[PDB]
């Protein structure tokens, strides 16, 4: 069956872009996005292996819905990071956070004392806490989020 998508903002200030959401969910490490280029085309790929899945799985991450060119490709996103913007989804097959967020599973990434967005709070997503100062926290919030995805997988039919 087909690989999963992965939606994450494109505004090169998120603190989660295609510039370091590899580094971030495969190294283990936040890498502040001002201290490297930017990605002009969008998209990258990685592949991850799970504790309780057999076959590794392959994922698509894309920060727009220019090759979204068949509605059915919708189906397919298991997760969506958001920074709080909703203008994030205005291209979006379901460009409201109520009905998108019912169809697929919402991350909000922050640092720890920054306050949460009023309407973030109120958006059925969960809500993911980096360190500030200490990057070695890092490790554990990643653990933490492949468990999270890991489970949204496996009711998706993904065994």
């Amino acid at each position: 069956r087909k690989d999963p998508i992965i939606l994450i903002p494109s505004a090169a200030s998120s603190i989660l872009t295609v510039a370091n959401i590899k580094q971030f969910l495969l190294e283990s490490k936040y890498v502040n996005p001002r201290n490297l280029p930017s990605v002009p085309n969008g998209l990258v790929n990685i592949e991850k292996n799970f504790e309780r899945i057999s076959r590794p799985i392959r994922f698509i991450i894309v920060d727009n819905t220019r090759m979204f060119t068949k509605p059915e490709y919708w189906d397919r996103v298991v997760a969506i990071f958001t920074t709080g913007h909703t203008w994030q989804f205005n291209n979006y097959q379901w460009n409201s956070p109520q009905e998108l967020f019912q169809r697929c599973k919402g991350y909000y990434f922050h640092f720890a004392g920054d306050s949460v967005p009023q309407h973030v709070q109120q958006w059925n997503v969960e809500k993911v806490e980096l360190d500030k100062n200490k990057r070695f926290k890092d490790v554990e919030v990643v653990r933490y989020f492949w468990h999270s995805l890991e489970k949204e997988l496996i009711s998706r039919g993904y065994r």
